[PDB]
Formats: structure tokens, sequence, C-alpha cells
């Protein structure tokens, strides 16, 4: 094994970035805000049906908003609408897509209504598709507001039987206003397998199942699918890892020069602490991306594209992928945990969303305030107001974004379940953020 510098034709999240997030951190640039515990409310509305017919309260965490087409929060009907995970408390692996809804108006937690689960348990069974009908669980998504004024949908088919396997799907959620205050889920249609990965550009099941599978530490992801549109194309942005041929995992990524950034004597430095270290395995096997595919007008897979960015020896793990345009320019995002990653200093309780900006969609995206950094949450995962899958939701008018997020662990408390963060404000200017000082908003709050 050489040094070497291949970039595959894509970013890159460097070692030189990250190894300077410790330090940089701790400033109120970039820390999530602190949180006003005795006033967290359960969503009052998020109640669903088990098995045996008993009515239970859920647990409700990560959540996405209808969204226009260029990221704004769509008004469907005098409304908006809010896709997120939910299931009983007690049982982990009992996740569900939800809509909830609140009258355009209306801004507190309270206002939110609950139109149920978008699916029926019998909803995978009907279409002819290679993967629905293997599905164990729901994971999270996107839904975009058709000019058509259609409810289009984009989710994770999780399947715990396949291996932890992962397909981006999609379906139409037809809704109808039985009164004034009520929007109902009549049903689906058009619900189908988009994509599972291809091997080449990104990783699939099947390879990790052929390199051993759980016992060998590798982490496979193919999930969050997130829908845009750019100049006549439609496209979704999703976490994955790489493939065997746009730099894959392997002990061969730790000499590659593209993932280092910095100059020769930090690249020589850092190699040799990984290749010495404790983070050698976990490094090289560290291959995670936000990728990118073009869909036709039918939501099926048109072109399957290089990833707009990778984390290569950093972490197998980059999530709640999330992009859109402001200013000109394209703001890429994406949500990742200390505890994945391979990086000095970097720790167990420290949350991130990372940020990176390009002139074009496919282009080179730079970080944001140099390292990437733009939120940093690291309180014990115990704690009340713990928060999580941190969004940022582009706002009409303005240069700030709202970020939303859920708060507090899934089962860790009795009374005390998942639900919608107080949501808040962060300023974007060129290749700067800053997190608004003096503002918090409604649990849930979408718009501003
Ligand atoms: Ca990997
Ligand atoms: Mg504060
Ligand atoms: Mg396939």
């Amino acid at each position: 094994s050489k040094d070497f510098n291949n970039s595959y034709g894509i970013s890159h999240i460097t070692r030189d970035n990250m190894v300077k997030i410790p330090q940089q951190q701790n400033s109120d640039q970039f820390k999530v805000p602190a949180f006003d515990e005795s006033t967290i409310k359960n969503i009052a509305s998020a109640k669903g049906k088990n098995a045996s017919g008993n009515t239970i309260d859920l647990d409700v965490w990560d959540s996405w908003p209808l969204q226009n087409a260029d990221g704004t929060v769509a008004t469907y009907h005098g409304y908006q609408i809010v896709f997120a995970l939910a299931g009983d408390p007690k049982d982990s692996n009992d996740t569900s897509v939800y809509l909830f809804y609140k009258k355009a108006g209306d801004k507190s937690i309270d206002s939110w209504k609950n139109a149920g689960r978008v699916f029926k348990d019998s909803d995978k069974f009907v279409p002819n598709d290679p993967h629905l009908k293997n599905q164990t669980q729901e994971w999270s998504g996107s839904g975009t507001l058709t000019k058509d004024g259609k409810v289009r949908l984009f989710y994770t088919d999780y399947s715990g039987k396949q291996y932890g396997k992962q397909t981006l799907t999609t379906a139409q959620v037809n809704m109808s206003q039985p009164n004034d205050n009520t929007l109902k889920v009549d049903g689906v249609e058009d619900y189908k397998s988009i994509f599972d990965g291809d091997g080449k550009i990104y990783q699939t099941v099947q390879q990790f199942i052929d390199e051993g599978g759980y016992d060998t530490g590798d982490n496979h992801t193919l999930r969050a699918p997130h829908y845009i549109e750019d100049n006549g194309h439609k496209y979704l942005v999703f976490e994955a890892n790489t493939g065997t041929e746009d730099g894959y995992q392997g002990e061969d990524s730790l000499y590659n020069r593209a993932y280092y950034g910095g100059n020769n004597p930090f690249f020589q430095s850092e190699k040799k602490k990984l290749l010495e270290g404790s983070n050698k395995e976990k490094a090289s096997l560290a291959n995670g991306a936000l990728g990118i595919i073009e869909l036709n007008d039918d939501y099926t897979l048109k072109k399957v594209m290089k990833p707009l960015i990778t984390s290569n020896t950093v972490t197998d793990e980059i999530e709640r992928a999330n992009i859109f345009k402001k200013d000109g320019k394209w703001y890429l995002f994406t949500d990742s945990r200390g505890s994945k990653m391979t990086i000095d200093g970097i720790g167990q309780d420290d949350v991130y969303m990372l940020g990176y900006v390009s002139n074009t969609l496919t282009g080179k995206y730079k970080p944001l305030n140099d390292t990437g950094l733009v939120l940093h949450m690291d309180l014990d995962p115990n704690d009340k107001t713990f928060t999580y899958s941190h969004f940022a939701v582009p706002q009409t008018k303005g240069d700030n974004v709202v970020i939303t997020s859920y708060m507090t662990n899934r089962g860790f408390y009795e009374d005390n379940h998942s639900t919608f963060a107080p949501s808040f404000l962060v300023n974007i200017d060129g290749s700067k953020t800053s997190v608004v000082k003096d503002r918090v908003l409604e649990q849930g709050q979408l718009t501003v």
C-alpha cells in the first residue's frame, strides 16, 4: 500500500477538518440551544393501536415536513403536514410512518392532529415489487407536494430479516377532508421500491452479507431519501456508503490523501496514528456517503450518479441527508454521531450537524465554518432535553433556517416520550452559519 490521492471526482469530509472540531465546537455559534425542560410536552395526538387493539401513547422520533420542491414548507389545503416515525416505546423494532397535521396559522404542539399511519400492514403485499414483502420497519425520508397537488412520500424500507437491508421507496398518499378540521388518509398508490444500491457506486446489502455481515463491524446504510428538484430534473439525496469503484472501504483507503486534507506532514502523522491505534479497523471500514440518483417523472430510477460527498476513514454513518438551494448555491447537510467517528477528541456524547456548499448540484462541496461544523449537541442520552435528527428547513423569506429535531430518547422515560423538540433558528450567510441566540420556537414549529 502506497500513498496516493484520488478524489473519485467527488467531495470528502476530511480528517484535517474533523480534528479541529473538538477545539471549535464549544461556542454559542454552533451549540444546540439549551431547552426549557419543565415545559416539554408529548404530542397529545400521537396515539396508535397495537395488534391487541389497545391504544398506546407513542414515541415520535425522526420527522420531516411536507415540502415544496424548493424545500420550503408546503401548505396542503390549509394545513402543514409532518411525517414522523412512531411506535410503542416498549418495542424498539416497532417503527411506522405516521402523518401529523396542523392548520397553517396554528403554532402550539397541542394543535398537531394525527391522521394515523400512512400505511396498513397489508399495503406492502399489494404491488408487484422485489422488496416490499420483506419490509419489517418503515424508516425516514421526505415528502413533496407535487405541482399537480399530490402528496408524494419517500421513505426507507428496512428489512430486519434480510440482514438490515434498506431500500429507497415511494408512494402517493391519497387524502380527503371529511370536515373543517380533519385530514384523512384514504389510502396509497404508486407504491414501489426505487433503489437498493448497485455495488460499484453504492454498497449493497449483498456486499454486507458476503463480507460476513454483523460480526465484521461494517455498517451498511441506504436510507433517508431527500427529494429535490433542479431546473427540470428530479433527484433523491440519501445516506449510503461507497461501492467498489468510487473509493471503497478497505485498509488501502487509509493511504488516500483525499480523505485527510491538510498537507503531507499531517497526512503522514495522522496515517501513522490511525495505523498504530485502535481506530484502524473502524477507519478502514468507514465509507459513508451522501448519494444521489435522478428519477423519472413517475418516480422510477433514471440514473445512478456518483455521490455528492463521502466520509471515508471518518465514519460509516452520515445521516439525515438534507439539501436545498439558498442564495444561488446548494447547501448540503448531514447528521453524525461522534460515537461512530474515528477522530481524536470527538467522544461518545458528541452529536453534530455538518454542512457544505457548492455552486452546482454535483460540483465541489466546500465546508461551512471552515471545518464543516454547523450544530453541536453533547447532552447525555439520559437528559430529558436530549435532541437528535436535527434538520434544516428553508424558509420563504430571510437568511434564517428553522431547525427541527426530536427530543428525548426512545423508551427512556415512563411519561416523557420522544416528541417534537422546540424548533430554533440558524443563520446562513455565504460559507458561515450561526445559531440565533435569543429566539426559541414552539415544539415542532416549521415556519416563522
Ligand atoms: Ca463501511
Ligand atoms: Mg440558549
Ligand atoms: Mg435493486
